[PDB]
């Protein structure tokens, strides 16, 4: 019952700073647009001690399942090779990103009947904001 509040199915409502967030990453001129222009379908579920978390969107269908504080490879959608952990922290789902010798950290948590995520890197953070589907 380790997420039950994010299972489900979560539609982007608003995103701020995301262009500056990706410039910081490193992403390029033409995906930043793309990227940015998406309107993600996030999907999270549970079975037993895995959890998957799929985007899908007219830039990218991902998926990734991963196991609470157990690291894996991760290739985003922007096509970087990472090495990820995802974490619950009191409550807040703590997704760190590492590669390049660089990190960001991407926080989802559960907030009224919406889904925050929180993307830092370095200084700049973008806040993007789901409701359910
Ligand atoms: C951290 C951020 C990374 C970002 C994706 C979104 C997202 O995961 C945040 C979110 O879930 O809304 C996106 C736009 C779907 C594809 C491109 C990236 C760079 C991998």
């Amino acid at each position: 019952h380790m997420c039950d509040a994010f299972v489900g199915t979560w539609k982007l409502v608003s995103s701020e700073n995301f262009d500056d967030y990706m410039k910081e990453v490193g992403v390029g001129f033409a995906t930043r647009k793309v990227a940015g222009m998406a309107k993600p379908n996030m999907i999270i579920s549970v079975n037993g001690d895995v959890i998957t978390i799929k985007s899908e969107s007219t830039f990218k269908n991902t998926e990734i399942s991963f196991i609470l504080g157990q690291e894996f490879d991760e290739v985003t959608a922007d096509d970087r090779k990472v090495k990820s952990t995802i974490t619950l922290d009191g409550g807040v789902l703590v997704h760190v990103q590492k590669w390049d010798g660089k990190s960001t950290t991407i926080k989802r948590k559960r907030e009224d009947d919406k889904l925050v995520v929180e993307c830092v890197m370095k200084g700049v953070t973008s806040t993007r904001v789901y409701e359910r589907a």
